[PDB]
């Protein structure tokens, strides 16, 4: 681990929560970094970006009861971090992504009951800072996808209302620098995100994408054969909005393969070659620890030797609830929605280490397997006060999209565990 | 200059006092350094280092009059940094370090009229975060180089007395990670350095270096034939004091070859072979633009189309006095005092482009001329309003000591040039 070692005796100890944060997870990110290949020029940019840029906006340190005032639905110990580990394709090394939510101390006061200012801080401290950040639609769904008189919040607190984490924010470190995205899970002042009507959300997307092909796809699909899905979040690129994707994530109760079927082919509208639908089966089933040929009609069974916090999931927190998140990004220009599958992996599947080996059985199969040893090693230094095959806890996702020459681009979302007493074994 | 790109956009503004520091010199660094051949790790690491720790210490900006409250000796403009540019051997690359004087803001005041608490607080602060820092002789000669009741440096700045800068702290980019000195330039309440005994310093050594060859061969030297010399400052490396040198600087007015040999032998007590005296000779003369066969008995001659201030420098700015300067290394278990010389090249010479080509001529024809156009290149994005041929004011001194297989160790010291109306033309 050069680059750690160096940058970590280089650079400078800052107060007790960035210190926490800066050892706990820029080691993480290294580990990961160095496992996919990174060379020790971009490691060193990307963990210089991250003592910088991300680790003062994380917030305060847990305390010894690994407790947070303003705890974060990425992790069930509520830490505001995530991790994501894209696979190698043929043609490319892993890419290693990350996850968090910007706090301050006025993060859920009175003044800031959704915890939103300190996003818009950062991110306008980024654009002032790095080109080629733009915030149109940021600041476009801010406005639209939540009440405006925070007030009303505030009111509503005071009668037992428990808002959570309405935004989060993402560096890429890509191949080509770094550029970010925002995750918007919308809340309102007197109705649940599962009371949210669909269309209301689609009219906050009507304001940047008022008409396209993949849109009007997906609202055919969304009142036939798709009325089951619930939307859950937004995303977007903080780019030029011409180059910018427009994610909208749905959460669905069926897990069945015809389910699946169903969604990402978007009720037959958008067809998908059945090696590829046959493959990404067999990664699921192998993720999970099922038979290779569990039946298509048959929902995935829920693990339950692990006593996960599936009660206290909902939309808002969809990290452990029953059924597949999914996202249909429908852009402008888009001819057709692409859609993405997550698997989550703290409702479904085994231990932490038969997850790992099932998707790396997996990656091997398909002639991926290039970095599976060192994926395995490096998730064992994300999960502190166990060893990674007692339980699960470092897997959240794991996620597949289908590209346009039929690659499968597969994503493991990973989550650091810092509890010496864990909570699922 | 990839690493300055890179590394100047992830890095974060800060303040205009920081911000014009990091711009202007971190900018130089990484020229001398991408001139040298620094791989960009080692680029990364070096610059890294400078904004966390060097920046925040070198105090205000300059105003529009290019003018500091608390100016320093390193330039004639007073900027508190000066590089220097170890020329390569046969065996290694060019070395780049530089100098910086620290300061806050109580620099000069009542509290710290000497201007000594900065440097104890970077120096305390480096050894608290990175290892192998010792301040043992650091404090030891904080305690003795000066008269330890502040109150009596204030009723002296209450009847007109100009004190100035004490300390001065390096980090050297050496091959091996960086280790720190520190340079004391002694002053007391009621004296000039000039009227410093030379015995009250050695007194001070001899706190930590109460005996040693090298040391008893500097003092029957002083006591004779070297009785024209005068101290003008001590530096320490702030490492294990078995592992350290102790450098004791001294002004000579003299500057003929004969007075050069009379030092540097120690009054013939330490032998130098007579083609590397005449191989020092060659620069010397190369450098200041005189005949290749300048003799032996005459004194350097003045620069003086240049107006330079001279009547302004003395012991405690060695910077534009006519002589030469020298150190010798007498640190204990030295069987002879290690000498180097530096030639001034503010008072000697001509302009910055002929001296440059002066010792760039010497090192090609020893067969180091591997990066003389590079070190010319360099030269020219360090001084602003004025090109480099027009007058003097980047090279400050280039200097000389004879390592033990022969080898002649050569750096030109460079300092920054800002104001757009220059003052040595």
């Amino acid at each position: 681990l050069k680059a750690w070692a160096s940058l970590s005796l280089l650079l400078p100890s800052r107060g007790p929560d960035c210190d926490y944060w800066w050892k706990l997870t820029g080691r993480h990110l290294a580990s990961l970094m160095e496992a996919a290949g990174y060379a020790t020029e971009r490691q060193y940019e990307a963990l210089v970006f991250h003592y910088h840029w991300m680790v003062p906006y994380m917030g305060p340190a847990p305390e010894a009861d690994g407790k947070l005032e303003w705890p974060c639905p990425l992790t069930v110990e509520g830490l505001p971090i995530e991790y994501s580990w894209k696979w190698n394709t043929a043609t490319k090394r892993p890419v290693v992504r990350y996850t968090i939510e910007a706090k301050n101390r006025f993060t859920g006061s009175s003044m800031d009951p959704l915890n939103q200012d300190p996003s818009r801080e950062l991110l306008h401290r980024l654009q002032m800072s790095v080109p080629g950040v733009d915030l149109t639609w940021f600041n476009h769904f801010l406005a639209t996808l939540y009440d405006q008189d925070r007030s009303k919040y505030a009111q509503a607190v005071a009668a037992g209302a428990e808002y959570t984490t309405s935004i989060m924010i993402a560096a890429e470190l890509e191949p080509n620098g770094l550029t970010t995205k925002t995750y918007f899970i919308p809340q309102k002042v007197g109705l649940s995100l599962s009371d949210l009507p669909v269309s209301s959300l689609m009219d906050a997307i009507a304001g940047v994408c008022p008409q396209s092909a993949a849109k009007s796809i997906l609202e055919e699909f969304l009142t036939s054969s798709g009325g089951n899905l619930r939307p859950t979040m937004l995303a977007v690129d903080n780019v030029k909005p011409s180059d910018s994707r427009l994610k909208f994530y749905f959460q669905s109760p069926r897990t069945n393969f015809k389910s699946v079927r169903n969604v990402m082919t978007l009720g037959g509208r958008v067809p998908i070659a059945e090696t590829q639908l046959q493959d990404l089966r067999s990664l699921l089933n192998a993720s999970s620890g099922l038979p290779d040929d569990y039946a298509e009609d048959l929902d995935l069974p829920l693990a339950e030797h692990f006593s996960p916090p599936i009660m206290d999931a909902r939309e808002e927190k969809t990290l452990v609830l029953p059924g597949f998140g999914y996202y249909f990004d429908i852009a402008p220009g888009r001819e057709y929605p692409e859609v993405k599958i997550f698997l989550r992996l703290t409702a479904y599947g085994q231990d932490d280490t038969s997850m790992g080996r099932g998707i790396s059985a997996w990656m091997t199969a398909h002639g991926r397997g290039e970095y599976c040893p060192r994926y395995m090693s490096a998730l064992e230094t994300l999960v502190h006060g166990r060893h990674l095959s007692e339980g699960k806890g470092v897997h959240t996702h794991v996620s597949c999209l289908f590209k346009k020459d039929g690659t499968l681009d597969i994503t493991s979302y990973l989550v650091p565990e810092i509890s010496s007493q864990p909570q699922m074994l």
